[PDB]
């Protein structure tokens, strides 16, 4: 499944280089027609990150997210700044298909385990976004990726498997927003080690060949952000690539 992504800062569509808030490129303040064009090209799922909320959970763009979710007729997943059980419930009530959770899943696993019991594993996506160190450890970043948790992707996956973890979004932060290509070896590895998890690849797609390159990894979703904003290819072309590979 190709999953087009938009990232939002104070109403504006942005790209961050490797998630660095000091390295923005701006793409206007009309995300809704963008999403609607993605849906008309065939997108089956859409992904939204509230970057303002990820940086400060008190400043989440809640009215805007509601407007975007209500404005398309395909499932939308939303992340960025979610901290409480009430946060999750409100997003689901507003029509969000899946809520994406990074920071709190690392910091408070007892709490997030209770969310799995309440909402079900189909409603939650864990964002296990990583900076891979020189030893190979896949260290998960938190707080809008501004902090290194010092906890490995695998430790966190094993933490939530017994409560039915099903969906994981895994960004290679070094690739995010760079057009350099996604980390094929990373997804080959993690998908094979956890066949019961539906992984979404994330970060780095630069052209259609980069999508084709993921064909044998086993990922269930392919997130694409910057390349679609820059028009390297269309959603229609991306979908055709993934269907055929
Ligand atoms: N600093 C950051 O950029 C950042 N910080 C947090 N997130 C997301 O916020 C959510 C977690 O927020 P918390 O629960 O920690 O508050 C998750 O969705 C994280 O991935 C961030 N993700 C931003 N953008 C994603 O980066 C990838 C870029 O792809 P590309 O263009 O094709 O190269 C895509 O997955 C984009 O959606």
């Amino acid at each position: 499944m190709i999953i087009p992504a938009l990232n939002l800062i104070d109403g504006t569509v942005v790209r961050l280089h490797q998630g660095d808030y000091a390295r923005q490129r701006d793409y206007g303040n009309d995300p809704l027609p963008r999403l609607q064009d993605y849906a008309a090209q065939g997108a089956g799922v859409l992904h939204l990150v509230d970057l303002t909320g990820a940086k400060d959970p008190a400043k989440r763009q809640i009215p805007l997210i509601k407007t975007l979710v209500a404005g398309v007729n395909v499932p939308v997943q939303v992340g960025g700044g979610v901290r409480t059980e009430e946060d999750v419930a409100a997003l689901l009530k507003a029509g969000v298909a899946r809520v994406v959770i990074g920071s709190t899943a690392v910091k408070s696993p007892d709490v997030v385990k209770g969310w799995f019991e309440r909402f079900g594993a189909q409603a939650l996506v864990l964002a296990l976004d990583v900076r891979i160190d020189e030893h190979g450890t896949k260290q998960v970043a938190v707080s809008g990726w501004q902090e290194n948790s010092g906890v490995s992707l695998e430790q966190l996956v094993e933490t939530y498997l017994p409560v039915g973890l099903k969906h994981v979004l895994c960004t290679d932060i070094s690739r995010a927003g760079t057009l350099a290509g996604s980390n094929v070896s990373l997804y080959e590895e993690v998908c094979a080690r956890y066949p019961q998890i539906a992984f979404q690849s994330s970060g780095g797609i630069g052209d259609i060949d980069d999508i084709a390159a993921l064909r044998g990894t086993g990922v269930r979703g392919v997130i694409v952000g910057r390349a679609l904003l820059e028009g390297k290819f269309t959603v229609k072309e991306a979908i055709q690539c993934w269907q055929n590979v």
